[PDB]
């Protein structure tokens, strides 16, 4: 026992409100990337239906793995998630996704707007987040990377050269 | 031979009713869905874990299912909405809380939603197989799968 | 506006005692068709051997997932299903399994039979089952056809030109 | 106690029900035909896209006519899906020759879907006043076949 | 030049070897169909941990009684598994009918593991004196159950 | 130095009619090989009903790979497979498949025939195959070996002593 | 305080040149069973040709594993295998397969016989090596009784009410 | 070669001893760690046992690739590590695990504990590790995300609310 | 017994020739690999998607195509070279632009340069057969799967 | 029938000096574990990889087998310990060195440690045979799998 | 009306085609057999990495004496596989008994391996002159014995 | 609509110029590294041979996968790779590896003298790359990281202790 700590109930890393309310932001825009995703991936028609429809899916599963990390990660540091429909709409930074069918290229051009939205607000809170916690900043960096790649991916079908 | 000569053949369509009926059946899959990923992030207490995996598992089935009646949708030129406000204002079940819960309010909590959801489908059946027996199998299987679901989570409050 | 429900306690469907009657007498069946399967898998012997003893045991597996599938579906209406060995004997329908080894081509004639027989179970409760609940019905239907496919494979052994 | 005693006879269909199903299997056999013509032959905007997915529709349609056959044997009817069959009892328009342009591919083939669905929605109420079953079978079949009409046709769609 | 030259005899086993096999196999059914309705009927407090535990009882106890019965087979042998043979021949206690606290399917369970356990140790000598190679088979069977036995007891075990 | 070509519209491979309709040979009569295939697999009774039931299903899984892999050679090389119904039966060298049920021993008889026709029409063509493409060839010495092989695992079944 | 053992030469178990002569005998038998086992694999003709043929590939993998495991157990006990052709055919125990085709009944009775051959030798050696390393032993029980299995799926063919 | 560097012996990256003794502290708590998991997964006892015996294996699966990780970083920048029992003993800075059974309530808070010191290492050498080199501290980000999601995961089984 | 009685017995061996036969198909299906992904992150435009993925697929194609003739050198004695220097100084390809191009500019580009690297294969082959049959077999895979790639990609641009 | 009444039927519980054998031959392969580890990470020299890869074999087997005693002993009603304290103050096998060795000296140092494992084993086996038959096939096991461990280390070091 | 009217004749090959490939079907086996004996045998500097490697020329060696056999059984010829014969007919150097170094154990199977090659070698022109399908097999045994060699005898290799 | 943003075509963050020359730099050293471990891996000769031809395709694999998401990192970003063969030739920092065979134990210092050079320019660009992104200095660390584990492993061959 020469180094053993003799403390018997030691405490773990607790978020601050700010770090708690910095991560709820975070994940409202992807849960409502997430729906959007969805909603496009169903309605989408025209020129190039099926590689949108299909990369939309990839999409929609890389925000949902991402929603509940974050989600997890506000857990493991004491904050409590708000993941409802009415809170994610009443607090999404993401415009709208329009209502009925939508050709390819318009839902090319509204999806990268509404990924472009939530890497901005991630970058928006980085910062913060990474000066309270760094290893929760690294998360972060797998969120930016990761939409940034989807929205190369999808936004490279409108690109005229 | 007995081959048809028509160019251009029509595939069945839907009426705005039948729409409408799986548009009901859409929002609460999707509010279930948000729902239990909500309770699974927030159940604390006795039995955690179990409750914590279980809640998955029933937010696993629920998107597929949403996604499935979507597509049924879709295949009979209808159109599904599936936003988040959309969600909101037309979901039938009711709201969860926001905080953390314990292990027994949340089995109490997540029980009712599931019925509510699987109440829904009831609710729309008769009339979605009227105009589409195939469409009412589909029904079929979310009422069993959502009915196993709360099952499984019910049985941990119940007495001897 | 709101269309969400008041009630904190909604209830879910509510399945009548002969609803559960009904489906303990397609599961008493499949457990005595999963026994009997078993029994004819180690005891056949003669022509055409190995294959039967691999169907047998198909069959078997297809019984045992059907057995598990009706109980939980009972369970998950509130009935409460029995699968012990003293009732599966007292109350199956199924004609008993002869004892000690058989020859394939008896085996055939006998396992087609009681295969016969458990479908007969479930089209007997069919109508009843429907009436009261289409969702299992449903399921009814996906143990129909394993099984008449089942009968397909093991019969046509013995049938001639 | 309850144990029946008799051979319980076995299962059989009635030779109009088999007739019904042989009508459907021999459209899901000309529409996997079709679908792999349409897969080899498609060419011009968005060939891969289309490519594979026929090749999806086809898998569909080979599993689908493989249900309908052994359903026809496990009630003892006897399918029949030879060439010579297929070719002369077909309902679906033929498949054109040569190269086709992926926005004809998708024209065409959404409508041999759509003949291949309204084959299966024609027998329907008489396969399910004998058998429920099979009527099940014939639901997977009409949205599995439906969602393919869709995943194809959705390419020409203008909104 | 090795070689030996006679069919050189086959697989056979003592009626009381093959008798011994079956008092395992009997026992290993009705654990099989208990824990299966032990599994359906479980309710209460720590439902889904015991719900699933009991469905890897099953496994086990199904691929024992395979085990067994195969084992009988290969030395000419000749199994009863059947409903009826299981019902009047097994020596486990009866489960009771309908719902059970966690608590009390616990202890139920692990009664009826231990019964099963108990015919295979009871067995045990008067096989391996005919087959070492059985007695084997029985070892792997009596550390599953234990095994089994433990990881159910835990819930009720106070300290 | 630089070794590079000039040329921005280097050609592919081009392939005389002769080659494209030796290859079309070979497709109508492995999918006719296939569809007689999926007729035997169905409609097959009597001793051994299992083994062969499954034996034809590979042959016929083999079947489609090839005849599929057959077309795509043709369009590699700018020729235009046709493997309709209509063309199919008007022009395949195989006999036809009988109606009907058929006994394990004739089925295995009428397979094998079949099999030995398809292989026939590949060893008519491989000479004119080879010498224009051998590339071409090497893909036929894999199908003449596969189906060789099919004709070996089902045919046995009637070999006696 | 220090229960750890003080030399660095540490001895590991040391085996009579009677053990390793013992599984040397189990070895040429296992072998040989695996070469007459694909043998008759691929000589087999008549009823039920396609389950004898792929029963008996089973075997043989069953046969090469124990041979494998023998092999090993012998080098680790500073034994020195000998898998060699021509030890095989000189040292084998084993009737040898006879050549050219034979029947599927008569390769099931020469079969089981050659599994009945080895299983004697395995159980000729048994003792001795129990007495001198009981893991062997233990070793030894796995092999016999997947061989007797194998005699039980392969003989039963020729089996009679 | 126009801009080929010429050096024929270019060295890596090398720790200083600093940091080769603050990935050696990081070191010796995940393997305690990993050891007293262990431990409590063996003796855990009573209410919900199950779900923390699986647990804490998960637990000490990701310790374990932790402490490998750790390890193989040191090795990689020419430092050498020690996880041999006697110094993980003398070393650790986690408080014993006590002997015999303990209560899932007991071992859930004795657990959650030992986690939490073992962050806290973490978190105590990450600044002087990020300093020296910023991958190394990506690595540490990793091990202290993992650990708290497990403290969370075992910690809420007690949760009173 | 029919017993060889030599202790060192040796294996075949190619000509000079034959080495570099196979050296001249190695740098064009690394040059092509090359190629293969710079088209991969720079093409843009009309059906990306599909030519992204497609891309892909022939360099997974190409670099087991490269791994296997320089493998089948080692076998044969013969040493490869698969250096950048060596296969910018001697590949046959029409170099690849650097920039972005668009899907129907990247489709004929990359058409041409699966061509080149075909005929490099068909005008090693009768050469190559003559020493080895063994390795034209090699080739014969080679041109088979690149040409399967050329029509996979080619289409995307053909006319009605 | 010939079902059995009692409600509360015990299963087969260990001596003491059972329980003590099992706690013995958990010590040991929790310090070959540790040891293994040790080695795998700081064997450095001639054929490094090969030795790299099969320590973490060894290390492998040794973990499950530990985690296979000491779940036998929690079965039959014994408690383990496992705790670093306990494991360097009673294992039987000698130290391994703090830094990097040779591959030489490590296939030695290791083949001993793997040795000294199989004795403690051999050591039990006759004690615990006795009391429970089962239990020793565990051993039988263990034996074989590490004893196959040291050939496979040891014959790098094996002369002609 | 293409279809062809008779049975249609079956396959087979002249004896001395058979014969031709019995001789790469011994050798093949002798190598397997010598392999696993290497394989277990071998001992010294850098042991595993040989020791692993002969297994996977064991495997490739196995499936080709299994693609030789089924071709003869295709085409109505008649392997033989017997240990009897294969050590009778084989053409390769009997490998030694007892262990052998590393280096020694590299050199031994290169030649054994070579001495295979050859034999394919031998009969390719007269089985390519019956059967162009047969000779495509042999130049994958020819390519995957060749990589054998290679990634074996590169061990002693001196540059 | 509370919290949403009205901006219609919202953009991505886009790399400066000199982050993509940063990257480029990375790219090229990362495929050259890929195309010196193959001729590596095909051209080492001599004792240890299996060990290091494994393991430098292992090196390739991890090279490979990094100059992909290098790449696409600068696609993402609207930079624009350029990994063309005379483009790695004319700026690569990497010393050219030899032609022809070469032992094992020069290979493994050649290689290792690479890796470690690769390490260097990410190592080199690290700070601005950071500064400007700090999620693309993330997957600066696991390129490091796996690197410099691959050196390690291949180093440590040639180690005398
Ligand atoms: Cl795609
Ligand atoms: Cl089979
Ligand atoms: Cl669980
Ligand atoms: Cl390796
Ligand atoms: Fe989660
Ligand atoms: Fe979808
Ligand atoms: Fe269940
Ligand atoms: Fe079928
Ligand atoms: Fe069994
Ligand atoms: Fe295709
Ligand atoms: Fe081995
Ligand atoms: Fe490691
Ligand atoms: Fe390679
Ligand atoms: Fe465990
Ligand atoms: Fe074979
Ligand atoms: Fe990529
Ligand atoms: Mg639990
Ligand atoms: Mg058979
Ligand atoms: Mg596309
Ligand atoms: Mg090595």
């Amino acid at each position: 026992m020469s180094a053993r700590r003799t403390e018997s109930d030691i405490q773990g890393f607790h978020a601050t409100p700010e770090f708690g309310g910095n991560l709820q932001k975070v994940l409202v825009d992807l849960i409502e990337l997430s729906l959007q995703g969805k909603q496009a991936h169903w309605n989408v028609v025209g020129s190039n239906f099926r590689d949108l429809h299909l990369q939309l899916d990839e999409l929609v599963d890389f925000a949902r793995e991402g929603s509940d990390t974050i989600a997890e990660e506000m857990r493991a540091l004491d904050a409590v998630p708000d993941g409802r429909s009415d809170t994610v709409a009443a607090t999404t930074t993401l415009p709208e996704f329009p209502a009925f069918e939508r050709s390819t290229a318009d839902v090319v051009d509204l999806i990268t707007t509404r990924i472009n939205a939530t890497v901005d607000t991630i970058r928006r809170v980085h910062d913060a987040v990474d000066a309270e916690d760094p290893s929760t900043a690294d998360l972060l960096h797998g969120l930016i990377d990761g939409l940034e790649k989807q929205a190369w991916l999808i936004r490279s079908e409108n690109r005229k050269v």
